């Protein structure tokens, strides 16, 4: 598929009213646990619809780092468009979403897990900030 599924972004860089991290918040991943992923909207702020990937360090075709797990069916799926790729089910108002993704094999080195964020008609994306979480193996 792309991640030129983006052809309407605005490119926002840095911390912004919207995070995603990872509960617990481990410095490092361990091959083959499953960390649960959460993307928050801060105080009086909302989103309608998001998309989520993992991807090895360096690396922008088959690059991706680990499987993502549904927990809900009623606010996520994987995009039929990219099914690489965990994206909203319906366009209503949220909070939070919240994903399962299980750690690559010992040894694949650095992975980020990027966000994407509409909110009103403006799809937010970036490369570094708080949309963006980096974590390694050791």
């Amino acid at each position: 598929c792309s991640r030129i599924l983006r052809a309407q972004g605005t490119r926002r860089e840095g911390y912004t009213e919207f995070s995603l991290r990872v509960e617990g918040d481990p410095d490092f991943y361990k091959p083959g646990t499953s960390y649960r992923v959460t993307l928050s909207a801060a105080p009086p702020s909302y989103f309608r619809g998001f998309t989520l990937i993992a991807l090895r360090e360096n690396r922008e075709e088959e690059d991706h780092a680990g499987t993502f797990q549904i927990i809900d069916e009623e606010e996520t799926q994987f995009m039929s468009n990219c099914p690489v790729a965990v994206t909203e089910s319906t366009p209503r108002r949220r909070t939070r979403i919240q994903v399962f993704w299980i750690a690559p094999p010992a040894g694949t080195g650095c992975v980020i897990l990027k966000a994407s964020i509409v909110q009103k008609r403006i799809i937010y994306f970036q490369d570094e900030g708080s949309l963006t979480k980096k974590l390694c193996e050791q």
